[PDB]
């Protein structure tokens, strides 16, 4: 594999007997004017949960379902690097969007686990399972060009990636490649980790490119809404050229459906080059250079 799979751990903890951590910090990272709430929370793990960049953990909300059984676990991409927000390898962090919407019947639907997580106060316990997954593991190549495409909470695994790449010192992993993050959100009030990301850009100016796409507030020169694919289109020649290099790895995380718009601009780019994007994407997936985790 071309990914950091060495010593990988999956499901050390299962629903039947999860790890019980404690909330150390819970902070809303979206503005007051934001239409929806997203929270950044840090749980203690005592160094018992051996997760790595790109993995997820399952969370079992407190309470019971309509049948008296414990709630089914919900997966959340880990937003912290392996060393964690405190650099001590004894915590794990999540980036959670509170799911609340009204169906066509006028009935409010409050997501069970997302609201449970966002309502957590420091000191409160949390049932955790995992670590989970291997689709979004980082490339082994320390000079890899890493293109990260995210929408909303999809930023989570890339915050994890970026912490290891730019906020930490690893004698065995000194990142020298080009990291490029595209983050699409509806309003600037929902620009998750804006400060952190701009700080990374400040300390690694030539190695980190950061492009925000705020669809409801920005438009390109033509006046078109700035969706993630719209922002990508501002760099079409560069991106296509990079997609042809063997050390280029593309990761996509976030709302299912963000894939279509991205494929549309890729279809155009490849075609102009006499290439069928649908086929090329299959090849990139097989060569581990196109990794997707949408929900
Ligand atoms: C690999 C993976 C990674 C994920 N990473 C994150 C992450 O980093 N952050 C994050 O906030 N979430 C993430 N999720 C989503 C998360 O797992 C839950 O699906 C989400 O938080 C809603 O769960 P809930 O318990 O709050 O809602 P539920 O109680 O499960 O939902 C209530 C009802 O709404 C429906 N429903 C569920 N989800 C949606 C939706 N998105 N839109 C409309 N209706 C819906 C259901 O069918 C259900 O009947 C991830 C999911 C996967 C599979």
């Amino acid at each position: 594999s071309k990914k950091q799979e060495e010593g990988l751990v999956t499901n050390k903890y299962k629903p039947k007997e999860p790890y019980v951590g404690r909330c150390l910090l819970n902070t809303r990272i979206t503005g007051d004017q934001a239409p929806g709430e997203t929270w950044h929370m840090v749980f203690s793990t005592e160094g018992e949960v051996p997760y790595r960049e790109g993995q997820s953990i399952g969370v079992i909300a407190d309470g019971e379902d309509k049948n008296g059984k414990p709630h089914k676990l919900r997966l959340y991409s880990i937003a912290s690097s392996a060393l964690g927000d405190f650099g001590d390898s004894k915590t794990v962090s999540l980036c959670v969007k509170r799911l609340v919407y009204t169906n066509d019947q006028g009935e409010v639907v409050k997501g069970v686990c997302s609201n449970f997580l966002c309502d957590l106060k420091p000191g409160a316990e949390v049932k955790i399972t995992g670590p989970v997954g291997k689709e979004m593991l980082m490339p082994k190549d320390p000079n890899a060009t890493i293109i990260m495409l995210a929408t909303g909470t999809g930023i989570a695994p890339f915050r994890s990636f970026l912490w290891k790449m730019f906020f930490e010192e690893h004698e065995d992993y000194k990142y020298t490649g080009l990291a490029w993050l595209f983050l699409g959100v509806p309003t600037s009030d929902t620009l998750l980790y804006k400060e952190e990301l701009e700080k990374m850009k400040e300390m690694a100016p030539d190695n980190f490119r950061l492009d925000f796409a705020v669809s409801r507030e920005q438009t390109n020169a033509a006046g078109e809404k700035m969706y993630i694919q719209t922002r990508m289109a501002e760099y079409k020649e560069e991106l296509w050229e990079l997609l042809k290099k063997d050390n280029t790895y593309v990761y996509m995380c976030g709302l299912k459906g963000m894939e279509k718009g991205i494929d549309d601009i890729m279809l155009d780019l490849a075609a102009k080059d006499g290439i069928n994007w649908l086929d090329y994407k299959k090849q990139l997936k097989k060569s581990e250079q196109w990794n997707v985790e949408v929900y």
